[PDB]
């Protein structure tokens, strides 16, 4: 099965760069989401979710197809909350029609990244719309309550090996669980809505205890108010994943640099890059364009 790359006809850097922009904005404006969290973290989680579908084994699934737009996969009770981010994007969609679905929901993603401050990911066009019989079952995305085990055998489907796995669950810094979405309550940190490797040194440097939520589920839980879902905490359980926690908690920039490959890395698996095109793109953030 394979998914070539397309680039939208005529397009060019400067019209993703719009495109950012329109996003970044808009991220800007409606500051007040989520009790002033705004929609960053909901953007970064969504352009996981379309690309956490995929299976390294017959590429199905993936951020090509844009099949996070039909209703089995909306619905799709590991994506819950992340209409937010969907109604959040229609207007965007609505400015520039050209853009393709997986264009669009895996640039919110780099954008939310860099506006939060978060390192530069390099991003390439040419995702194109397929039909509502391509979208892939539920089920495909990871469970919370499990162990490190667990993550490292579901990560190799995505084809990510350790390190990747643990710089990308840095994201967990941003937003927060909902109880209402996942049966998890809480922030995992204190910059909710600033992209750096605090997940790291909370993991390191609180102290956890495993509690009750009000659904009936077990989390690890801070003083400090933070939480950490089993997954997360599996990362200082296991012994390799503990020496990279370790690493990202002591290196910010090996953190930013280690995430940017494998955030990009992972909204493009499944798509073949003909060898003509465009390299990827860099866009500026609204701060260095003075906007
Ligand atoms: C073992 C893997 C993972 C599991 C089990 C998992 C699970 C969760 C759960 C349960 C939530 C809370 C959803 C809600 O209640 O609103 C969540 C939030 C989020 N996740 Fe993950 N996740 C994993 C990996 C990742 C990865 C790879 C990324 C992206 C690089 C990511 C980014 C986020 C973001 C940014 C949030 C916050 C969303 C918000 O504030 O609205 N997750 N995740």
């Amino acid at each position: 099965l394979v998914h070539v790359a397309s680039v939208e006809k005529g397009r060019s850097y400067e019209d993703f760069q719009k495109v950012y922009n329109a996003i970044a904005l808009k991220l800007r404006e409606d500051d007040e989401y989520d009790n002033y969290i705004g929609y960053g973290p909901v953007l970064v989680r969504l352009a996981w979710h379309i690309s956490g579908t995929w299976d390294k084994h017959d590429n199905t699934g993936g951020s090509y197809g844009g099949t996070y737009r039909f209703k089995k996969e909306f619905n799709d009770p590991s994506n819950a909350g992340l209409q937010n981010g969907f109604k959040f994007l229609e207007p965007i969609h609505k400015e520039f029609p050209w853009i393709s679905s997986g264009d669009l929901f895996s640039l919110g993603g780099v954008t939310a990244v860099q506006e939060m401050q978060g390192p530069k990911i390099p991003w390439r066009c040419g995702r194109v719309d397929t039909p509502e019989d391509t979208t892939p079952d539920n089920g495909r995305l990871p469970d919370a309550d499990k162990d490190a085990g667990y993550v490292r055998t579901f990560f190799q489907r995505l084809n990510m090996n350790d390190r990747e796995v643990v710089a990308l669950m840095g994201a967990h810094a941003l937003g927060k669980t909902h109880l209402k979405n996942s049966g998890y309550e809480g922030p995992g940190g204190a910059a909710n809505n600033v992209f750096t490797n605090e997940f790291y040194l909370n993991l390191l440097n609180e102290d956890w205890k495993l509690e009750k939520n009000d659904a009936n589920n077990e989390q690890w839980d801070s003083k400090s108010g933070y939480m950490m879902l089993p997954t997360d905490y599996s990362l200082i359980q296991d012994p390799k994943y503990l020496s990279i926690v370790k690493e990202y908690a002591n290196d910010q920039d090996k953190f930013f640099k280690d995430f940017s490959k494998a955030f990009e890395k992972l909204l493009e698996n499944g798509i073949t890059f003909p060898k003509d095109a465009p390299s990827p793109f860099i866009f500026k953030t609204l701060e260095e364009q003075g906007l």
